[PDB]
């Protein structure tokens, strides 16, 4: 099991398939969910920074990024073209209900939810706004240290 400890909400992925967040699993690797609007660039401070060093992070913890649209499906139709145009190397989710943002509470974007390798929510940082990136990598390191080699101590 490696979900994201998400509420029972039905969302739409890039494939146009109805995926429930409660059952949302990557592949046994930790996940970072970035909550962002349907038209933002500098607001995606974490997403941009992580994107640049994304391979390094995958190299280590193998963490992936989940780009989720805090909008409705009709408006979120612009999220995926953003992903393609900008050059995002991760999964993108479109909220087709608009309740997912409410369920996780998006006080201020960007909102960061980090999921541990055990598929549980380990870190939350909503609306850090600049400088928060430091905390992103820091928690990543926490996961690395917890991942002991061939042992748990």
């Amino acid at each position: 099991n490696t979900y994201a400890q998400l509420p029972a909400v039905s969302l739409k992925n890039i494939e146009g398939k109805t995926v429930q967040t409660n059952k949302l699993e990557n592949a046994g690797k930790p996940m970072i969910i970035s909550f962002f609007a349907t038209n933002c660039k500098p607001c995606l401070r974490e997403l941009k920074a992580i994107q640049e060093v994304y391979a390094d992070w995958q190299d280590e913890t193998g963490v992936r990024l989940i780009a989720v649209s805090i909008d409705e499906g009709q408006n979120a139709q612009k999220v995926k073209p953003l992903a393609d145009g900008n050059g995002w190397e991760y999964e993108v989710l479109l909220d087709s209900n608009g309740d997912f943002k409410r369920a996780m509470n998006v006080s201020l974007i960007p909102a960061v939810f980090i999921v541990d390798g055990n598929g549980k929510i380990v870190y939350n940082h909503t609306g850090y706004t600049e400088g928060g990136e430091a905390e992103l990598i820091k928690k990543v390191r926490e996961l690395v240290k917890e991942g002991h080699h061939h042992h748990h101590h």
